[PDB]
């Protein structure tokens, strides 16, 4: 405790509906930094706008995949350091797909506009410092993907 509690309370209303709160990340984040988009190349295509990249299969399943990460972390905020050798190699393949790191400070403000909206009043500047902590915490350890 206490920042623990605070991101275990307000995650449990964003894990009720996963997909459609990974969809306003998403969104966020495009409209934040738009040069991400080509990224997501899926069957060597590119999206040409945003709202291309929420028709397609294999970008809801990132959008999946991000979140169950999210929920990994959650589970173990008491201690991350069991998940540090996953998400080095995380960030290890988003060097390989050519993110490259400074990207994951917009993800970070995507995912605390994303908090924001859905807790509402609810989302204190108490939660938002755990957060940022939380969050902070998990691009440390993938940071290590793109050596040292
Ligand atoms: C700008 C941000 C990001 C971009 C452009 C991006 C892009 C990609 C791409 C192209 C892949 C490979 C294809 C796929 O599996 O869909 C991938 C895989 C993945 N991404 Fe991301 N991603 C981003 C952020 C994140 C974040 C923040 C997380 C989790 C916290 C995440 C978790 C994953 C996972 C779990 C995979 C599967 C990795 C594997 O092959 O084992 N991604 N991402
Ligand atoms: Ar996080």
């Amino acid at each position: 405790r206490p920042e623990s509690e605070l991101i275990r309370q307000s995650w449990r209303v964003v894990s009720r509906s996963p997909l459609e709160h990974g969809t306003v990340l998403f969104a966020r984040l495009f409209a934040l930094e738009p040069s991400l988009l080509p990224l997501f190349q899926y069957n060597g295509r590119q999206f040409s706008s945003p709202e291309d990249s929420l028709s397609s299969p294999e970008f809801l399943d990132h959008i999946r995949k991000v979140m169950l990460v999210i929920d990994a972390a959650v589970t173990n905020v008491e201690d991350l350091s069991s998940l540090e050798e996953y998400l080095t190699s995380l960030g290890r393949k988003h060097r390989a797909v050519g993110v490259r790191l400074s990207s994951f400070s917009t993800v970070g403000e995507s995912l605390l506009y994303m908090l924001e909206k859905s807790l509402g009043p609810d989302f204190t500047p108490a939660t938002r410092t755990a957060w940022s902590r939380l969050y902070g915490a998990v691009v440390q350890a993938m940071s290590r993907g793109w050596d040292g």
